[PDB]
């Protein structure tokens, strides 16, 4: 067998716009995820998060099906509109209420919470006044953290400041793909540094507030591979490993400083004085949680953003294009423990989307999704051989849910929704999962 540590946590996770529906149910106030969907041409098919699962409803099912897979921790993510509708001031019960019953009957059935302050879904109240661009939002995010600390850190020990802070910078505010969908790169630059300051001021209330919890923060990652020995190509590897992953945050909490390549590319669009708050950005964290699904090999290209082009494989992908190249967890792993050595990690994502079909009796027979999972859990388990203190293990996702700009089109669930009925049915990968976590690992 390739037997994990004990006390191993097995996990699912989840995020409130992916899942929920109802977004302004019982006085919740807009996000930018309402807004953005709902403007023409920004999501696949027109899609929305309107319905989505259903969460909103069916919260006490969904957990009842966490509690039959046997995953032992549970991540998902609070929407800060449904807490504070204008992002701040006067906080919301109903908001306060929909998650107390979550928290306590996950902790009833024993089920550990892990909770994601912030999972995109930022209210549109605060980027009429600018969001992630404007510095204030560090404050904002200090005290809506307040008022989730104050209310449920009693019961949850468990907390993530800020999700995938690539995606909401890059993909949010350079690219335009996801919300509040702009293409500036220094609003993208000031909302790197922003998001920072935010996690930073948000650290710091925590200790203050649930003195004896655990708070970390959640980093996307690729791995990425140079195309060939050269020395121009081995530094736009090196690049994209700077920028893209973990080091572009943790260099500044670890180092105080942004990384040596991302500098030099992007001194110009980051703040004026941004050096004048790393003293603050440094505050001690107690975990790291790492996603990951795909890797790249990228190439030197002096004419390209960043002198940096993607070089496409003929390998194996899932239904989003994406790579299948297992090996990357094992090294982004390894790579985290030897450059700032944690004391603690999670891989917080790990999954895939693939075209699921609902067979004959009622069955996901998604042989393609087992395939994929016990190809990278396989690499987890040699990254602990290796020394890596990897505390635990959460699929993405429990559900198949409104995966972004991409809409329902992507299932990435261990459990199929029908979006006609709001059935949920276990997939094989589901089944597959639980036996994994009843044997403690592969075998």
């Amino acid at each position: 067998m390739k037997k994990f540590p004990e006390g191993f946590l097995w996990g699912v996770a989840t995020a409130s716009y992916q899942i929920e529906g109802s977004p302004l149910a019982d006085g919740a106030g807009m996000s930018i995820w309402h807004t953005f969907s709902h403007t023409p041409g920004n999501v696949k098919n027109g899609d929305t998060g309107d319905v989505a699962c259903d969460h909103y409803n069916r919260w006490k099912e969904d957990i009842e099906i966490i509690e039959k897979i046997g995953a032992k921790a549970y991540r998902f993510s609070i929407s800060w509109p449904r807490i504070l509708p204008e992002g701040t001031g006067k906080v919301n019960q109903k908001g306060l209420d929909f998650y107390n019953r979550i928290i306590d009957t996950l902790l009833e059935k024993n089920i550990t919470p892990f909770i994601t302050i912030y999972h995109w879904d930022l209210p549109f109240s605060l980027q009429l006044k600018g969001g992630w661009a404007n510095r204030d939002i560090a404050d904002w995010f200090a005290e809506y953290s307040r008022v989730l600390f104050e209310n449920f850190g009693d019961r949850v020990k468990h907390w993530i400041t800020l999700n995938e802070l690539w995606v909401v910078a890059i993909v949010g505010h350079l690219y335009g793909v996801h919300a509040p969908g702009m293409k500036d790169i220094y609003v993208a630059f000031h909302t790197v540094h922003n998001l920072l300051r935010a996690h930073a001021k948000s650290v710091k209330v925590f200790r203050e507030t649930v003195k004896d919890g655990k708070i970390g923060i959640v980093f996307n990652n690729g791995y990425f591979e140079p195309a060939s020995e050269r020395e121009e190509d081995i530094r736009a590897a090196r690049f994209m490993h700077q920028f893209n992953n973990y080091p572009l945050f943790l260099n500044p909490i670890y180092r105080g400083e942004y990384p040596d390549l991302v500098l030099e590319f992007a001194r110009e669009y980051l703040p004026r004085n941004y050096e004048d708050d790393m003293e603050e950005i440094k505050q001690e964290i107690d975990f790291v949680g790492l996603n990951y699904y795909s890797g790249h090999m990228v190439k030197y290209d002096p004419n390209s953003p960043a002198r940096v082009s993607f070089v496409e494989r003929n390998l194996p992908k899932t239904a989003m294009g994406w790579e299948i190249v297992p090996e990357g967890i094992y090294w982004i792993l390894k790579g985290v423990k030897e450059e700032y050595n944690p004391q603690e990690v999670y891989i917080t994502g790990n999954g895939a989307a693939f075209d699921d079909v609902v067979s004959e009796g009622g069955k996901v027979h998604d042989q393609n999704r087992i395939d994929y999972l016990r190809a990278h859990i396989e690499q987890v388990w040699r990254a602990i051989q290796d020394g890596v203190p990897l505390k635990g293990y959460f699929v993405w996702s429990l559900l198949d849910n409104f995966e972004w700009a991409e809409g329902y089109s992507k299932r990435f669930g261990i459990v199929y929704v029908d979006y006609n009925t709001q059935k949920r049915i276990i997939k094989d990968s589901g089944y597959w999962y639980s036996n994994v976590i009843k044997n403690n690992g592969l075998t």
